[PDB]
């Protein structure tokens, strides 16, 4: 149907926007602390601590499969990245501090994106 095609055009557009958002957000992590999933080989106990790991590459896999139906879902994953980091890592560490910086720098990008998704529909 043409109704179905139109929904698919809107999902595709959402995806194009969300890639721009992801690239913008990934630029606020120059160190690439959040670029890949935590290694279970290099932190074996990780899953005892964090129930829902998240990372930019996993967000990207999902994105290219148009797996994000709206901005809320993408926002939930981005927040997982930050929130997992601030639980596992202590306040004085380079990791915790990179999370905080990403949260703050990211909150701008997501403030305007939320307007662009409403504004463009």
């Amino acid at each position: 149907s043409m109704e179905q095609v139109a929904m698919e055009l809107r999902l595709t557009e959402l995806t194009r926007l969300l890639r721009s958002v992801l690239d913008q957000l990934q630029d606020k992590d120059p160190a690439r602390i959040f670029a890949q999933p935590v290694s279970l080989k290099e932190v074996p106990d990780y899953l005892d601590h964090i129930k829902h790991p998240m990372d930019f590459a996993t967000m990207r896999k999902r994105l290219e499969a148009q797996g994000y139906k709206n901005l809320h879902e993408f926002e939930e994953d981005f927040d997982l990245i930050i929130d997992n980091c601030m639980k596992y890592n202590a306040r004085d560490t380079v990791f915790y501090r990179a999370a905080v910086r990403l949260r703050d720098q990211g909150g701008v990008v997501l403030r305007q994106a939320r307007r662009e998704v409403d504004s463009i529909g």
